C-alpha cells in the first residue's frame, strides 16, 4: 500500500540497517560503474531525508516520490555523463521517464574484474569496519548482478559477515572461509539466475506469464491448499516480483516481509515444512519460505479429466473465465505433479489452452478434446530419450568432455553468437551433467528441464544485448517456457557464412603455457568454437582430429626448450595438418 510520505512508510516499515542496504543495491544496480564511496554518500543523504520526513512528514519534498528521490541523488553525479554516455540523457530528462531511462541502461554483462578471495585482505577489512565490509558485498554483487532479488542479497551479505565471524580469528584462515565463500558463490549465482528469469518473465511476456509461473510453483510447494488461498499468495508474491523486477526494491522488501508473516500465520493450512521457517527473523524466514520446494501429494485427489474433459462447461469457461480456468488447471496438475519442472507444466497449460481454442470452434467441442490428456501425459515424455543419451554421453566422457560436446551442437546451432558467449553457455550447460545426471532416474527429466531454462534465459539476455542470430533471436522470443525444445530442434544453421581462415596469420603462442589449468581448459574450448567458425560444416571425426592435433602441438611446445620458437615453427605445419583433416 502506499502513503503519503513514501520515505517515511519504508523507513519505519523496515528499519534503518534494511533500508540502507536496499537503498545501496538500488545505487549499485542503476549504476554499476560507479564507485563504492559515491555510492555510500548518496545512500546516507537519503537515509537522512528519511529521517526528516519520519519525524515531521510535513517537512518539504517529504511527499515525492521514490523514483524522484532515487533519480535526484542520482543526477547529483557528475560522471554521469564520462562514464555512462547517452544516460546522463535520462538526468536531462524528469520523471516519470527518467527513472524508465535508468532501469534500461541495467547491464547484464558489465565486465568487471573477477573477484577473487583473498582471505587476509578480507579478515582485515572485516576487523576495521563490519558494516563498510557488509556494504562493499552487498555493492560488488549487485553491481554484477542488477537484477539480484534484492531482499534475498541482504540475507546473503548477513550469511557472508558470518562466514568471518568464524573463520577470521581460526589460525588457518583460506581453509576456513575458502570454501565458505565458493559454496556461497554458487548459491548467490543461482539466486540470480532464477530472479534473472522470473524479470525476463515479466519484462518480455507480460505480468501474466509472471502469475502463471507463480501458481505453478506455489502449487507444488503448497498443495494441500485451496485454490483461493493459492491465488491470493500469487497475487501478492506477483506485486512482490513486479517490483523488484521494476527497481521498486523498498516496497518489493517490505511487501515481501508482510507475505512472509501471512504465510508463516497460515503453515498448517499451506505446508509442515514451513515449521522450520517460521520462528526465524524476517529475512532468514523469507529465505527459508524461498527455499521450500514442494510437499507430498494431497491425498483421494479426483482425476484431472474431471474437471477439464468431462466437464460440460469446460468451453464456457475457457471462453468467458480463461485467465481463473488457465490458473485452475496450473493449480491442480501442478499439485498433482509437485515434482515436474515449472517450464514442463506450463508447456502442458499452453498446449491445453491450444486445443480449446481448436476444438471449442467445433460442433462437437468435447469430441476434439476428450483425449487431450494422453497427449498432455506424451508431451512430457518426449524428450526422454534425448535427456538419456546426454546422460550416457556425461557418464561416458565427464564433464569437461560433455562441455565440447556441447560447445560443438551449440556453435553449429548459433555461430554467430560470441565465441565468449558460447563458451559461457556451453560450460554451464555441460555442469547440468554433474547436477542432474544422477539424481533418481525419474527425477532427471524435471532437474535438467529446470536448469535449462535458467542457462537458456542467460542467453537470450545475453542476445538481447547484441542480437547476432535470427534463430537465437526467434527462439529466445516466440515462447519462454518452450525455449528448451526450441533450442533443442534448432540444427545446423546454414544462413552463416564463415570468414576464410588466416590461413597466412597463425594465432597462438607461448603464454598459453604458463595459464592455470583450468584457463588453459578454457583456451582449448575457445579453439574449438574458432574452429566451428571458420569450418561450420566440419565433421565431428575432423573436429577431434584437429583438437587432438592442436593439443599435441601445445604439449610439444610447452615441453620445448625455445617455447615461441616452437610454436612459430610447427604453427605453419599445423595450419597444414588442419587443412588436410578439414578436407
Ligand atoms: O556508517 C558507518 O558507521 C559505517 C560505514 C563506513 C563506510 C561506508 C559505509 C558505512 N555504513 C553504511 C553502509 Cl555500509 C551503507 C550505506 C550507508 C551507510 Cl551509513
Ligand atoms: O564470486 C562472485 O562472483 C560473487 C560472490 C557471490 C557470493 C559470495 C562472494 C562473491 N564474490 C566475492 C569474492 Cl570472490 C570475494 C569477496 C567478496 C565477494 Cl562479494
Ligand atoms: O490475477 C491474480 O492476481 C490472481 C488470480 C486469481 C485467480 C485466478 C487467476 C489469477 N491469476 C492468474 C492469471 Cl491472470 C493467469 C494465469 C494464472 C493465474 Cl493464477
Ligand atoms: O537437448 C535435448 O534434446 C535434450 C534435453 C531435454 C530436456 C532438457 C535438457 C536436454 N538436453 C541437455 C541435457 Cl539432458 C543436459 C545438458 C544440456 C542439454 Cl542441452
Ligand atoms: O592459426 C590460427 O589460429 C588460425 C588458423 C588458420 C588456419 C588453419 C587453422 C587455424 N586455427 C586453428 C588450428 Cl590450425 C587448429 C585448431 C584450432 C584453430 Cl582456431
Ligand atoms: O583432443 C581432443 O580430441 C580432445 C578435445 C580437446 C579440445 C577440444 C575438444 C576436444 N574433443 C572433442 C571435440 Cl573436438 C568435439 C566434441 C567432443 C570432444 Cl571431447
Ligand atoms: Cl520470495
Amino acid at each position: 500500500d502506499t502513503h503519503k510520505s513514501e520515505i517515511a512508510h519504508r523507513f519505519n516499515d523496515l528499519g534503518e540497517e534494511n533500508f540502507q542496504g536496499l537503498v545501496l543495491i538500488a545505487f549499485s544496480q542503476y549504476l554499476q560503474q560507479c564507485p563504492f564511496d559515491e555510492h555510500v554518500k548518496l545512500v546516507k543523504e537519503l537515509t537522512e531525508f528519511a529521517k526528516t520526513c519520519v519525524a515531521d512528514e510535513s517537512h518539504a519534498g517529504c511527499d515525492k516520490s521514490l523514483h524522484t528521490l532515487f533519480g535526484d541523488e542520482l543526477c547529483k553525479v557528475a560522471t554521469l555523463r564520462e562514464t555512462y554516455g547517452d544516460m546522463a540523457d535520462c538526468c536531462e530528462k524528469q520523471e516519470p521517464e527518467r527513472n524508465e531511462c535508468f532501469l534500461k541502461h541495467k547491464d547484464d554483462s558489465p565486465d568487471l574484474p573477477k573477484l577473487k578471495p583473498e582471505p587476509d585482505t578480507l579478515c582485515a577489512e572485516f576487523k576495521a569496519d563490519e558494516k563498510k565490509f557488509w556494504g562493499k558485498y552487498l555493492y560488488e554483487v549487485a553491481r554484477r548482478h542488477p537484477y539480484f532479488y534484492a531482499p534475498e542479497l541482504l540475507y546473503y551479505a548477513n550469511k557472508y559477515n558470518g562466514v568471518f565471524q568464524e573463520c577470521c580469528q581460526a589460525e588457518d584462515k583460506g581453509a576456513c572461509l575458502l570454501p565458505k565463500i565458493e559454496t556461497m558463490r554458487e548459491k548467490v549465482l543461482a539466486s540470480s539466475a532464477r530472479q534473472r528469469l522470473r524479470c525476463a518473465s515479466i519484462q518480455k511476456f507480460g505480468e501474466r506469464a509472471l502469475k502463471a509461473w507463480s501458481v505453478a510453483r506455489l502449487s507444488q510447494k503448497f498443495p494441500k491448499a485451496d485454490f483461493t488461498d493459492v491465488t491470493k499468495i500469487v497475487t501478492d508474491l506477483t506485486k512482490v516480483h513486479k517490483e523488484c523486477c521494476h527497481g521498486d526494491l523498498l516496497e518489493c522488501a517490505d511487501d515481501r516481509a508482510d507475505l512472509a508473516k501471512y504465510i508463516c500465520d497460515h503453515q498448517d493450512t499451506l505446508s509442515s515444512k514451513l515449521k522450520e521457517c517460521c520462528d526465524k527473523p524476517v529475512l532468514e524466514k523469507s529465505h527459508c519460505i524461498a527455499e521450500i520446494d514442494k510437499d507430498a501429494v494431497p491425498e483421494n485427489l479426483p482425476p484431472l479429466t474431471a474437471d477439464f474433459a468431462e466437464d460440460k462447461e469446460v468451453c464456457k469457461n475457457y471462453q468467458e473465465a480463461k485467465d481463473v480456468f488457465l490458473g485452475s488447471f496450473l493449480y491442480e496438475y501442478s499439485r498433482r505433479h509437485p515434482e515436474y519442472a515449472v517450464s514442463v507444466l506450463l508447456r502442458l497449460a499452453k498446449e491445453y489452452e491450444a486445443t480449446l481454442e481448436d476444438c471449442c470452434a467445433k460442433e462437437d467441442p468435447h469430441a476434439c478434446y476428450a483425449t487431450v490428456f494422453d497427449k498432455l501425459k506424451h508431451l512430457v515424455d518426449e524428450p526422454q530419450n534425448l535427456i538419456k543419451k546426454n546422460c550416457e554421453l556425461f557418464e561416458k566422457h565427464g564433464e569437461y568432455g560433455f562441455q565440447n560436446a556441447l560447445i560443438v551442437r551449440y556453435t553449429r546451432k548459433a555461430p554467430q553468437v560470441s565465441t565468449p558467449t558460447l563458451v559461457e553457455i556451453s560450460r554451464s550447460l555441460g555442469k547440468v551433467g554433474t547436477k542432474c545426471c544422477a539424481k533418481p532416474e525419474s527425477e532427471r527429466m524435471p532437474c535438467t528441464e529446470d536448469y535449462l531454462s535458467l542457462i537458456l534465459n542467460r542467453l537470450c539476455v545475453l542476445h538481447e544485448k547484441t542480437p547476432v542470430s535470427e534463430k537465437v533471436t526467434k527462439c529466445c522470443t516466440e515462447s519462454l517456457v518452450n525455449r528448451r525444445p526450441c533450442f533443442s530442434d534448432l540444427t545446423l544453421d546454414e544462413t552463416y557464412v564463415p570468414k576464410p581462415f588466416d590461413g597466412e596469420s597463425f594465432t597462438f603462442h607461448a603464454d598459453i603455457c604458463t595459464l592455470p589449468d583450468t584457463e588453459k581448459q578454457i583456451k582449448k574450448q575457445t579453439a574449438l568454437v574458432e574452429l566451428l567458425k571458420h569450418k561450420p560444416k566440419a565433421t565431428d571425426e575432423q573436429l577431434k582430429t584437429v583438437m587432438e592435433n592442436f593439443v599435441a602441438f601445445v604439449d610439444k611446445c610447452c615441453a620445448a626448450d625455445d617455447k615461441e620458437g616452437c610454436f612459430l615453427l610447427e604453427g605453419p605445419k599445423l595450419v597444414a595438418s588442419t587443412q588436410a583433416a578439414l578436407a
